[PDB]
C-alpha cells in the first residue's frame, strides 16, 4: 500500500536520471561489490565510516530506496531499503549491509530480507512456495537482473555460511523468518543469475 507508493517514487526519480548518472551510481556500486571480502563467512559488522559509505550508495530516492523485488509467482512487488534504515524495516524489505548491493556482477552474493519485518506486515512470508526455476527480478536503477531460484535452506538464525561471495557466481537470497516449534528459523531462498526473459 505504502510500498505501492515508494516504488512509483522511486520509479520517476529513476525516469528523472540521465542514463549516464544511473549508469555511474550502478558502475560506483559494483566498484564497492569488487572490495569485499570473497570466499569467507560474510562479516555484516560494518564500522561508521562503512556505514557512510553504504549509506552514499543506490540512493536515488533520498530515502534509502536502492531498487525494488518483482516475484511474478507470489504478485509481489517491494521496495529495498538500505539495512540500516532500522525503523523502515519493520514494514519493507532491507539489503543486508555487508553483503553486494543488488546490481549483480560475476563475484557478487547480495542478501535482502523480511526478517525484522512485523508480522502483520507479511514480508517474504510466501517465499516458502517458490520451487527450483521460479524466477524473480531486482528491478535497480532502471536495469533489470533477473535470479533463478535454485535453493532453499532452513537455518538456524546464526548459520550464515551459505551467504558467502563466490567469486564465480552471481546470487541473490532472499530471507525470512520461518516460526515453527516453539522457536524462530531463517528460510534463505537462493538464485542464480539468468539472462532476461522477452
Ligand atoms: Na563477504
Ligand atoms: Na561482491
Ligand atoms: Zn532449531
Amino acid at each position: 500500500h505504502m510500498q505501492s507508493q515508494a516504488i512509483s517514487n522511486y520509479e520517476n526519480k529513476v525516469e528523472k536520471l540521465d542514463t549516464s548518472k544511473a549508469d555511474e551510481m550502478r558502475a560506483a556500486a559494483e566498484v564497492y561489490n569488487q572490495t569485499l571480502e570473497k570466499g569467507v563467512v560474510p562479516n555484516y559488522r560494518l564500522s561508521e565510516e562503512e556505514k557512510r559509505t553504504y549509506n552514499s550508495l543506490l540512493d536515488v530516492t533520498g530515502t534509502g530506496i536502492m531498487a525494488y523485488v518483482e516475484i511474478p509467482k507470489l504478485g509481489t512487488n517491494l521496495p529495498i531499503y538500505h539495512g540500516t534504515d532500522d525503523a523502515i524495516l519493520q514494514v519493507a524489505i532491507g539489503h543486508i549491509p555487508g553483503s553486494s548491493l543488488p546490481v549483480g556482477g560475476q563475484g557478487t552474493h547480495s542478501v535482502i530480507s523480511g526478517h525484522r519485518g512485523l508480522p502483520s506486515a507479511k514480508l517474504f512470508t510466501d517465499i516458502d512456495k517458490l520451487k527450483n526455476g521460479d524466477r524473480f527480478m531486482i528491478h535497480v536503477l532502471g536495469k533489470t537482473i533477473t535470479y533463478q531460484v535454485d535453493q532453499t535452506l532452513t537455518v538456524e538464525p546464526e548459520d550464515i555460511s551459505s551467504l558467502a561471495i563466490d567469486p564465480d557466481q552471481d546470487y541473490c537470497t532472499l530471507v525470512t523468518c520461518t516460526p515453527y516449534g516453539i522457536n524462530s528459523h531463517r528460510l534463505l531462498v537462493r538464485g542464480h543469475r539468468v539472462p532476461n526473459e522477452k
